[PDB]
């Protein structure tokens, strides 16, 4: 009849994409390098009615982004402080005055005067010292040990991730959503909730809880090559302590170069440990097993201790008040299921190698006084052996972060599109995504404004500007350089779409339309450019 | 040659040294567009 | 003034930090620096002879 191509700019549609995200967060904490901005005191969440979106926590690039940022913050924070390479000397270690795990070692060091040396004493944990005038520090034959900067705590600070201009973060609100599949309730957010970068190896601590039941998430529940993340709907408290009244001694190595050594120990020598209530642990396991039997046939399920590898994988590690604990969890993962207080002994180490980076050890200075902390077990990391057997495990930090980022997806806004009409030449951002085209076309300014809204941030800003300009140049070429709705003189081809005006405008959404004519865009755009030159 | 103006116009937009080059390319693009806006025909390649 | 008693003396900062010598080819003669505005900004100057501040 009389239908013509009309160009719309600011159309609420999107496609999956990867990009650079920025932080939002709020002395000298290791995670507070101020490399990124403060938070929004009142961020908004927009419910998209009638939007179904496919989520996949195992293909979520936000995980890789977080992992990289965490490593960077850690490394930046450890740069401005003392190296312990001057301590790589032979130690003379004994046990003359400690017990009736800790060695009393003497050694020579430098002083601020290069021609002088003195003999000093320090206590070391056995795990940090290797025998060869008897002993050497564990990493002196492989790398340089850097001590933690003494004023920097490791206590996690929630970090929110926020979208750059041209992008949006979608959140899944389905209560029973597991790792993958369609989500029927999707909301758009400016930023993620704050995520605490808690580091742990077998149990997950201080994370989010499930809302109705225990949710078992896995990439492939039937494989043995994949880990299983179990999220609890109820926390279990774990009480950890370091009972020895350790003192701190400060040793001068050089010109403003200070080393912190364990001094003597006041009082009894006691072993570090963690306390878990027996009854809550058993209830937790009845429920973990109950939901595991929904993926597995009605088979006997057993749990065993981690099968092997080094201390980092076989034990549950965590940072409690600045000390690095390794705890024996064989007291938890030891049971058989068919159709009081638990005490976990622990060990303390000062020289650690985080994130499996071999050759980059750090020395944690001893902390003065007794240490106590209470944490929330909010989940578990389990693996399967080739009756089904489950063991705690997985030292790959990306799995901890997948437990918080599973609800989020990053998409790119694609504001330009076309539809036929009869002309011739407040919902919030993406709020109209579920509306029909005839309604959604009235909110175009909302999305158009959000196209403009370190090196990685400069690249993101420059690129967003370039994308904006490429779209404006294109519209200028076609005509209507100043308009969001532009009628042109290319007639509509019923072969692209034979839908009536009512079906297109009062029934279909823009997302559906985008799919419907997705393969004709390279024809229509050319026709517009060509008719313009006549 | 006046009939291929879109081909060249599109090629105006197409480490620190690369950021400087890209930022500058944008700035010179905008200066030409501002000038055309001042003269008139802000949206056209051929302006009488 | 640069030497402090402790084989009698030490340089004054050896127990606190590293002393870097001035690069020997670098002079310290002041060079006038002008401060200039970026696009979108302007610098205004006051010309009142008795203006104090
Ligand atoms: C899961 O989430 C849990 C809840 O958030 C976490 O548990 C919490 O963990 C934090 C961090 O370890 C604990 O916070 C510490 O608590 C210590 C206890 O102090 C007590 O007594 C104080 C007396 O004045 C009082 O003010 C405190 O309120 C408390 O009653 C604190 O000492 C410690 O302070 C640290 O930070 C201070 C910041 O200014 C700093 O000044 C302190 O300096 C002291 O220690 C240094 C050590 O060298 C000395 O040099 C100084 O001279 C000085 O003595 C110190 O650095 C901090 O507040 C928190 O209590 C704990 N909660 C519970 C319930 O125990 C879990 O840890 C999380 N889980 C995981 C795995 O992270
Ligand atoms: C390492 O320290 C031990 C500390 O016991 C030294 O062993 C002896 O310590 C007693 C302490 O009264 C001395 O009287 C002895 O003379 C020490 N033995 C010797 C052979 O001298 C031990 O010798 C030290 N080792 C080094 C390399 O210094
Ligand atoms: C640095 O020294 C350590 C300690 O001797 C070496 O670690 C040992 O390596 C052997 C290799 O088979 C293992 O069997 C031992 O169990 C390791 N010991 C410990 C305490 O882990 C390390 O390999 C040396 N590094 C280099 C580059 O030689
Ligand atoms: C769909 O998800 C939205 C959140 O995106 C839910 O809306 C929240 O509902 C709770 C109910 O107490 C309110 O307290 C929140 O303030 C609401 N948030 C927003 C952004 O409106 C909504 O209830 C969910 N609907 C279904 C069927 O699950
Ligand atoms: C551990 O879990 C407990 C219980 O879930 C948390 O304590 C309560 O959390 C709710 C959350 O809405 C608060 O409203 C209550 O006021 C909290 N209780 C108290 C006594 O304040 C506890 O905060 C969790 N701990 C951690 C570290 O997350
Ligand atoms: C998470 O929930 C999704 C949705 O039910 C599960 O995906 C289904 O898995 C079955 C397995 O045979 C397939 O036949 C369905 O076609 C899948 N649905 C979709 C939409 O793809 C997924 O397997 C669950 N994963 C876990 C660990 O529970
Ligand atoms: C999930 O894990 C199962 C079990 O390992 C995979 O099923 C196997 O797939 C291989 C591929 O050729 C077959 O040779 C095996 O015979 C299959 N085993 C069974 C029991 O069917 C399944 O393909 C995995 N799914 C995904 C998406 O990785
Ligand atoms: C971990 O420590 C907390 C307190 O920090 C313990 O909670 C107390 O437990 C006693 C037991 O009789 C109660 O009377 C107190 O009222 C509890 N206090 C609070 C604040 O709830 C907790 O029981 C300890 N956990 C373990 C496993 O011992
Ligand atoms: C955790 O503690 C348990 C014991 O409470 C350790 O298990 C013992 O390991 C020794 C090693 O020689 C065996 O001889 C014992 O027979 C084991 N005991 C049992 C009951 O099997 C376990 O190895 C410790 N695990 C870690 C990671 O330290
Ligand atoms: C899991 O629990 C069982 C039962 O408590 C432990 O069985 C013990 O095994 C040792 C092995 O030397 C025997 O001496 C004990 O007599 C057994 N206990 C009982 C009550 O008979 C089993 O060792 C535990 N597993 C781990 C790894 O600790
Ligand atoms: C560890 O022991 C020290 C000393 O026993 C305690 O700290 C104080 O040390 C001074 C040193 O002159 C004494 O005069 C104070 O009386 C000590 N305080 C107390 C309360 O006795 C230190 O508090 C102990 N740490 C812990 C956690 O008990
Ligand atoms: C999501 O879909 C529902 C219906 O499937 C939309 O509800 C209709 O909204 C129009 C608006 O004028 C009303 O006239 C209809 O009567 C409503 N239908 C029903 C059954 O109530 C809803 O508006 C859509 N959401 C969005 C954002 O457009
Ligand atoms: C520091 O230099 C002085 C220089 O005077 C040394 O003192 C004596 O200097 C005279 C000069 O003729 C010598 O003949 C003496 O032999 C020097 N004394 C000694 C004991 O040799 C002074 O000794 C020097 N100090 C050091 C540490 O070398
Ligand atoms: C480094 O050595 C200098 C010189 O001994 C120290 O400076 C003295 O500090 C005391 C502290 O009360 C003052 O009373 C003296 O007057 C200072 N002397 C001079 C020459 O200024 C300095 O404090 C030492 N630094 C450290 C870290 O110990
Ligand atoms: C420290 O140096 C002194 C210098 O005589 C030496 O006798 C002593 O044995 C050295 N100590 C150690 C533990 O090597
Ligand atoms: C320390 O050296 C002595 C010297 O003989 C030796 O007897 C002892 O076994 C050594 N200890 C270690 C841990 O090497
Ligand atoms: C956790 O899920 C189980 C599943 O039945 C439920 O019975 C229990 O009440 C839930 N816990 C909470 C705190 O809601
Ligand atoms: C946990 O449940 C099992 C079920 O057989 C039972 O044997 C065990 O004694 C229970 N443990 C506690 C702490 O109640
Ligand atoms: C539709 O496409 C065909 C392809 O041959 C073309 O001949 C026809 O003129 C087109 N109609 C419109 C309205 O563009
Ligand atoms: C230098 O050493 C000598 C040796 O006795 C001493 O008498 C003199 O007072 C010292 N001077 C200083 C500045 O220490």
């Amino acid at each position: 009849e009389n239908l013509w191509v009309t160009v719309y700019y600011g159309v609420p549609v999107w496609k999956d994409a990867e990009t650079t995200l920025f932080c939002a967060s709020d002395k000298r904490n290791v995670w507070a390098t101020h490399a990124c901005v403060p938070t929004d005191p009142n961020p908004q969440e927009i419910v998209l009615e009638n939007v179904t979106e496919n989520f996949n926590m195992w293909k979520n690039n936000m995980v890789e982004q977080m992992h990289t940022d965490i490593i960077s913050l850690w490394d930046q924070s450890l740069k401005p402080c003392v190296k312990l390479t001057p301590l790589c000397v032979t130690l003379n270690c004994t046990n003359v005055n400690v017990t009736n795990e800790i060695k009393n070692c003497s050694f020579n060091i430098t002083t601020e005067l290069r021609d002088k040396k003195k003999k000093v004493y320090a206590l070391f944990y056995r795990l940090d010292v290797v025998p060869i005038s008897n002993y050497r520090l564990i990493n002196c034959n492989t790398s340089a040990i850097t001590q933690a900067c003494p004023k920097v705590s490791f206590e996690p600070i929630p970090i929110h991730y926020c979208a750059p201009a041209g992008f949006a973060i979608l959140k899944c609100n389905d209560k029973k959503f597991n790792g993958t599949g369609p989500c029927k309730n999707v909301s758009t957010v400016q930023c993620t909730h704050g995520i605490k970068p808690v580091v742990s190896t077998q149990l997950l601590l201080n994370g989010s809880l499930a809302e109705e039941e225990i949710i078992i998430r896995s990439e492939n529940i039937t494989n043995n090559a994949k880990t299983i993340i179990v999220q609890l709907n109820e926390s279990v408290e774990i009480n950890c302590t370091r009972p020895n009244n350790n003192t701190r001694k400060s040793i001068r190595i050089g010109p403003g170069q200070w080393f912190y050594a364990t001094g003597d120990i006041i009082g009894d020598i006691r072993q570090a440990h963690c306390n878990i209530s027996g009854t809550k642990w058993n209830k937790t396991l009845q429920q973990v097993v109950k939901k595991l039997r929904e993926h597995f046939n009605n088979k006997t399920i057993i749990f065993n201790p981690s099968s092997g590898g080094d201390l980092e994988i076989t034990t549950h590690s965590f940072n409690c008040g600045g000390e690095f604990f390794y705890c024996n969890t064989s007291g938890l993962f030891n049971s058989t299921w068919i159709g009081d207080t638990i005490t976990l002994p622990c060990r303390i180490k000062q020289i650690i190698n985080m994130w499996q980076r071999v050759g980059q050890p750090m020395y944690a200075p001893p902390i003065q006084g007794k240490i106590r902390c209470v944490s929330n077990i909010t989940g578990l990391l389990l693996t399967r052996d080739g009756t089904e057997t489950f063991r705690p495990g997985g030292g790959d930090m990306r799995d901890n972060w997948r437990s918080e980022l599973y609800k989020y997806k990053v998409v790119k806004i694609e504001p330009l599109g076309v539809a036929p009409t009869r002309c011739k030449r407040f919902l919030g951002f993406l709020g109209a995504a579920g509306s029909t085209m005839g309604a959604a076309s009235m909110t175009l300014t909302v999305q158009a404004r959000n196209l403009l809204s370190g090196i990685k941030q400069l690249q993101a800003r420059v690129l967003a500007v370039e994308r904006y300009l490429r779209d404006q140049q294109l519209l200028g070429i076609w005509g209507c350089s100043g308009k969001l709705i532009c009628c042109t003189n290319v007639p509509w081809n019923s072969s692209w779409s034979n839908k009536s005006q009512d079906e297109i405008w009062d029934n279909m959404t823009w997302m559906e339309w985008d799919k419907e004519i997705n393969n004709y865009t390279d024809i229509i755009y050319s026709l517009i450019e060509e008719s313009q030159n006549q």
